[PDB]
């Protein structure tokens, strides 16, 4: 009959419905974790595994981002796959190093991706769930975190469409 | 150009499509965190906030479960709300004490609940996302975790239908 308090988290979860595609086609892009450069290609210049085996739980990817502006340098993200279930089209990762703009400011940024198939009778389509959390820290606010993360997720869904060769109208952010 | 490796997690995420209701109606039951007795009433006997303000992040609920099987005694769960966004219909909690059957065996059980609306154009409906993680521990296995958690989530979705007064056929587990 007792308990220990723990700290609270910041974060937010988003869900998109994607039509005119299949969970397999989405996964072939989204699920290739260590090759995120082949997904969010407008932002990420290159990516490769630097610890462990490609796309296996525990592995670490290093990816390089294009400069934010003309004179600036490319920035780098190191992120560890901390859960992977390919059969269930879901995984989870955390940033464990790097100087990637905005994202490297957050304390223990953790992200979850999950894909689901809608019933074929209802027309099919994929539900793309993407969430993040971060630990509260003095140099940020929850709002500032949201302002860092959501525009990238939005860009990523746009880039997904490009790689699927489907129009952007195929993607709808739920509850907007 | 360095990173800090950390441990991996166990867990799984589930999504259901729920028809014949609204996200607001669903949330009136699922979103009342400290009164889970008004939701999973097949399992939970009573529930009350015991730390902080009801349903505010950081608060702790204590709830009592009926005897897991016959002959056995009641068990207790203490869980802390570690993130809450009511307008976005999502929250996160973790077990911080008690001897609740099964769930108290896991190390740092964390659960996420997220509700989304399907487009009105497509008939509406609610997507119910529910995930957990736990930290790997020698005394357990990931399969055991899933055997503990999934039947409870399943029962909770059944109980939800009861309290919404909609048929059990309203709920469909989505293929992952």
């Amino acid at each position: 009959e007792q308990f220990q308090l723990r700290g609270v988290l910041w974060g937010k979860a988003y869900s998109w419905k994607i039509t005119g595609t299949t969970i397999d086609k989405v996964w072939s892009i989204v699920g290739d974790y260590v090759r995120v450069d082949n997904w969010v290609s407008s932002v990420v210049k290159s990516s490769h595994v630097v610890s462990g085996e490609a796309n296996q739980t525990g592995c670490v990817r290093r990816f390089v981002c294009y400069p934010a502006s003309e004179g600036e340098s490319e920035t780098v993200d190191y992120s560890e796959l901390i859960h992977m279930n390919a059969a269930a089209h879901q995984y989870m990762y955390m940033i464990v190093g790097g100087n990637i703009t905005g994202f490297s400011l957050m304390k223990n940024y953790v992200s979850n991706i999950s894909l689901s198939s809608l019933p074929e009778e209802d027309g099919g389509g994929v539900i793309f769930y993407w969430s993040f959390t971060a630990e509260p820290a003095s140099n940020l606010t929850e709002q500032k975190c949201i302002e860092i993360v959501f525009p990238l997720y939005t860009t990523a869904l746009k880039d997904l469409c490009t790689h699927l060769s489907i129009p952007e109208s195929s993607v709808t952010l739920l509850d907007d």
